RNA sequence: GAGGGCGCUUACCACUUUGUGAUUCAUGACUGGGGUGAAGUCGUAACAAGGUAACCGUAGGGGAACCUGCGGUUGGAUCA
């Protein structure tokens, strides 16, 4: 409760119980997520509110309320896990490989 | 004179000092795990004969669940 300003920002990473949310200028600010969110991936623009600082200048987390629509999505299914999206909202993929340990085709 | 007092000295001895142990708390860089986490990643181990029967003890291997070797058990299916 006691949430802040609704704004648009880019989610840095995913940690299950919470996520790292970059603001509109480059501020690393970790936030937890809303219970009704079906999925949240790396680099997905969201609507979020950065809580409220209990101490003056010292805040713990905010919340991520809503998730914007997906431009692209990287969904890969799995045995006994179902279809899980990995990342979203991307224009280019770079397949990176190495000769060691193997280079398959 | 007898005797007493003062004073001095000795014995006992608190406090105190050094050397060096035992014990306890606070702090402590660092470090060992373990627990709590519904949606994160990695895999599919076990529960059916769970797709190499599983488990216990021990040795070795490797991100990991685990795997191999030896021995034992049925808390194993199917089997005469
Ligand atoms: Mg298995
Ligand atoms: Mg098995
Ligand atoms: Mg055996």
């Amino acid at each position: 409760n006691l949430f802040g300003e609704p704004d648009e920002g880019i989610v840095i990473s995913r940690f299950g119980m919470h996520a790292d949310v970059e603001s509109a200028d480059g501020d690393v600010h970790r936030c937890n997520i809303r219970r009704t969110i079906r999925s949240l991936v790396t680099g997905d623009r969201v609507v979020w509110r950065p809580g409220k600082p209990a101490a003056e200048g010292v805040n713990v987390k905010g919340i991520v309320e809503a998730v914007h629509e997906r431009t692209s999505v990287l969904t890969r299914p799995d045995f006994y896990d179902g279809v899980k999206p990995i990342a979203a909202n991307i224009d280019q993929i770079v397949i990176v490989s190495a000769i060691l340990p193997e280079l398959s085709l």
